[PDB]
């Protein structure tokens, strides 16, 4: 009970979250159960299919990585809550880093479609980090959520290749980044 | 005048940079302008030809992306050149970021030659920073060199990709991480 359309995107976004996207549409149509045919009836190209993949499950990531709207924390409190859940990630043992950051590295064009889908979720993501410091007061809102993205993507990165467990990094790097912005 | 090997390890180097760690035995000898035969000879697998690629010419790295030994620079100075350095070439058109990050994310494996080769490169760079922490009387200078380096390679990153220019970022977010660790 699940579509030739769905099994395709569940394998596009496990297979190169996994093993990169170079990942060719023999292997990806294999993975899925459907045919070439059958995925070039559903997609423009593999490339559209990858981008569609990242766009439609989003949205589950997003509310995963992030806490909930109504949660009663504190603008501090809810951007440390981004960066515990990135530290409780690198712990896991297939954890690669950030699914985004790393489609962004490997197709090297920022024009590619999936890249696209990326680069904006990864903009969603600092505009919620903007969001915060301007709710907390932040003597630059701007300058914070740059360097809370850029400590982010650092953290995912470090993590994803085995450089760097996180482990008595995370929280001293963000307290040290919200007291120097004034943060309440 | 250049031998096939050094024509197949600046092959590599330029093509995987900027077309990605998955270009093709054909691709990287037309380029090289040598047989396969050739390459085969000289090593065991393109696996081998990047890690070599990328050891053979890491001293010249090194040798610009760091301060020289004897330059009366102060810790601080010293830390601030190397992402000075960062910084301008993100400006740079041809730029896609830090060359050994990049590997390590694109291959997803560790124990792959290359990535290995990469990996040591990124946790010399680290000894630098712990090396000027401690010079510079660092609270903790591993905290601060693991810091230092996960700002490397989130900017190295974030430029790479073209999130983020790194224009008025860097120096903020490096006085702010140096002035936490009490750096005099």
């Amino acid at each position: 009970k699940q579509s030739p359309r769905e099994r395709l995107l569940e394998a596009a976004a496990a297979l190169t979250y996994r093993d990169g996207v170079g990942i060719g549409v023999e292997a990806l149509c294999k993975a899925a159960g459907v045919s070439k045919r059958s995925m070039y009836q559903l997609f423009e190209s593999k490339d559209e299919l990858l981008a569609a993949s990242l766009k439609e499950r989003s949205a589950a990531f997003v509310a995963k990585a992030l806490p909930p709207a109504d949660d009663g924390r504190s603008p501090r409190e809810r951007i440390l809550y981004v960066f515990e859940r990135v530290e409780s990630q690198a712990g896991a043992p297939d954890f690669q880093g950030c699914r985004y950051l790393a489609v962004q590295i490997e197709l090297k064009d920022q024009a590619h479609p999936a890249s696209r889908v990326a680069y904006q979720i990864k903009a969603d993501l600092m505009a919620f980090f903007r969001s915060e410091a301007e709710r907390g007061g932040a003597s630059d809102p701007d300058l914070l959520a740059r360097q809370l993205i850029l400590v982010f993507d650092g953290a995912s990165a470090r993590a994803g290749i085995g450089a760097d467990n996180l482990t008595g990094l995370i929280v001293p790097t963000l307290t040290t980044l919200l007291d120097a912005a004034d943060m309440h």
